[PDB]
């Protein structure tokens, strides 16, 4: 038995945590492809977010990694699928990443919070080793392209920015 | 316009298998962690199926691109979580992956089925290129690696295959 | 006596598709220096169609060489000029290629159905080594350059997309 | 199990081939020491043979591993002589070598259509991969071999052609 | 005439002798394919004698060569198929590899005595060196094999040394 | 006293086969420098057969070395000149080579016989080891020569053969 | 069973030589530490046996792998102490070394006609082989040093000869 001072909610909000990450890797895995579609055509914003996706996934797999390392078990739920089949502008994009990466942030708070009632000390550390500063720089990025994309506008300035900032 | 002799019934088919392979990347994900778990500690498995899951996603990314470069549009849908929780002996998994294999072949078969039925010459040739022969190989791997496990059995044979052939 | 399961139909398709691929070729050649010309000025564009009436003209020769590997006998005709003298916009040059493309598409996947008829195993497999899948990829890259060349526009957007994409 | 939409009459089919190649690899290699015999004294031939039986014996061994790699089983029978004990000119044994060629070429090509009939997508393409393009080309050189061994004629450019072409 | 010295009895040992090491290469080949066998799956057996069936090939050709240097007549004859189809375990299958290599071992050694009792001292010296030692080594590395083989058991025991001592 | 189980007679017959290989190496200088001789003017085959008397002279001295080391005694004779002062053509010296090396092969036979009749294995062994087989060797290769010089003819074969194969 | 054409007589001989191979070796080591006396002191000549001791253990170690290969069984005997203490002079040695050396070839000749005798044609060849020209090479060797001992004489030659030749 190697479990210790591992809260069973502590454990279902892990469990939780794991469905919520797959799910942003599916929503940016939908992302990218949609920038390859022959319609939208913009290959900085495909690399972009295909590349984020890959990171959302390796996010769920340190989350079950963990799981494992305190002893408790893994339970996987249906990934969904993703809110859009379509995503907009390239800022309207960005725009919906921002507001599923707060989403996220703010269900790790609450992980934390919940780990830190039961006193689970060292599950508080590893949720702000990995993923509570990861979070803020990730969000302070996407708020920086968004105002970026604002001010060179449409048309050449999307091009310009998919393939010099994004790519 | 780019799309040509891309019949709407192979775009479908398209958007089925997509969803095919992320369910067989979900399903070896699930069996990674699973040989992660402290009460099963097989590390050569929990690294081979974590190989696998990549895979299948990498699979599910090229009919991705398929879809793209032949003027379909993706359409996503629920990644439906693994058939099991947690996947017995080490030959149980690896018959479990022979199944999902299989039947991922019979999707693939009838796939090019219809695409030639459509006349769909160069989906058929593509298919042929980047899936049967793979998933043929695939199923010979498993096949042998079932034979093997029988071979070395329960105990010390299932620690030194894990280690020596699987890791 | 080499000529083995080649039929006369099928020999005579490959001498029509020697043809169009070197009309093809004078074709871009046409559009490269016009747009060389002093009055376009677009170098991106010279090159990128240079380049690619080189390559229109190597699909010529490894149908020539395929004409005689499989023991037919190679009958040439004149290359007609292409069907303009100059071709507008960078965007108007780019959606004339898409067509051309487009048609020789067609031509290949009726001398792949062609050859299908007649039982010839080789050459099916042979166009689509060579030509079915550089069709399918060459005509997404020119509908996601229109899609571009839309985006960006004209004036200052059509001199970037020039340099930066098609150079 | 593994085997998977493969026909019992496919299966026969591969064991007959290997076979054949078999039955070819003997006759290159009867051929490449008729050259080595004092009396003929024809180096490059003898190399050229020799490498020629090696590669059929490869081609053998080829099938073995997809008669396995499919879940048939391999049947092996006995490989009959050359049809010759001397092979008269160089010319002469070129010209035995492209009627061999030719019957295993058509060999192959009703192996591919009895696959096909069966709806045997992969192991068509398997032989249009390893062999029907293998093969055409193989017939193309041992056409124009003869053609020059024609050109060259008896005496010193029999001598000129094996040393400075098979060889 | 380079013939001295050589009699036609020894003449046609040589040319039976080329039969039985082709025999040898050919069951050889039926044992290295028999292990790859996805119901028999033992790789380092597979790869363990297709190296001996490429062995006895060139014992084979040796001798073909031998044949030539001496001023004899190279004669083959139908190579025929192997005793069995399948061949056991991996104990059985060393085991008759043993029977078969004392066979070659007695038939040398009845070349070698016709050879000296016809005085032919280069003959006698050329077994003794391609042929003699070579043959005690392998059936003493194939005595020794079986030893092992015994030692290990089955099982485990077998997948051990196929892939640590036969691989 | 080093001489052991050397018999008088076996020691006789090396100093004769110490003359007749000093004979051979006398005579191939002659041909050697036949074909310098400016109204003969065959590069290559004076270098063939400088180096053939080199290796003559060569074997001379290893039966010197021999007679010594088993504690024998060298006797020297006159070395006879050669039979012919002029060659003749290419093929009439190889065919002189030839007649001549065989005679020396039936010498070297008989005194391996001699040496078998007195029980003296280390000497009949040491002429295997030095002698039989690259006597068979030398022979083989003249006789190819000769089938190849009757091959490429008189003129410009035979200058062919001189500087491509001699030389 | 390995045993194939080894006669119990030929293996009782191989265990004999084997005994009086490993007597010359502890000979040659007596011999050596003799040298090494500060009575003596004549460090080439202790070099030189220490070195002739290690062959002669390797002589016999092959024999015992010999014997081993064909089957048969080692059976060892006590190793006699040599037959002097002290060896007087460098010569007084070399002599007794050359008369060793003799008495092992007429073993070995003894052994090889035994074999012989029985048809044991590996057995004779293995003998050649690794034998019988090194005996006649070490006896050559051995009498080249006694008559040069002779030359240069007692005193400062001995220890010229000693220091320059033999160490």
């Amino acid at each position: 038995t190697i479990r210790q001072n591992y809260n069973e909610t502590s454990e279902a909000g892990v469990n939780k945590q794991i469905n919520l990450e797959l799910y942003a890797s599916y929503t940016y895995l939908s992302m990218a492809f949609y920038f390859d579609n022959t319609t939208v055509a913009l290959p900085g914003a495909h690399k972009y977010f295909k590349k984020a996706s890959d990171e959302e996934r390796e996010h769920a797999m340190l989350l079950m990694k963990f799981q494992n390392q305190r002893g408790g078990t893994i339970v996987l739920q249906d990934i969904k699928k993703p809110e859009n089949d379509s995503w907009g502008s390239l800022k309207d994009a960005v725009q919906a990443a921002l507001a599923l990466e707060k989403h996220v942030n703010q269900s790790l708070l609450d992980l934390h919070k919940l780990a830190d009632s039961k006193g689970d000390a060292q599950m508080c550390d590893w949720i702000e080793t990995h993923f509570l500063t990861e979070q803020v720089e990730a969000i302070k990025e996407l708020g920086d392209h968004i105002t970026q994309l604002t001010r060179v506008g449409h048309g050449l300035g999307e091009y310009t920015y998919d393939k010099e900032n994004l790519g």
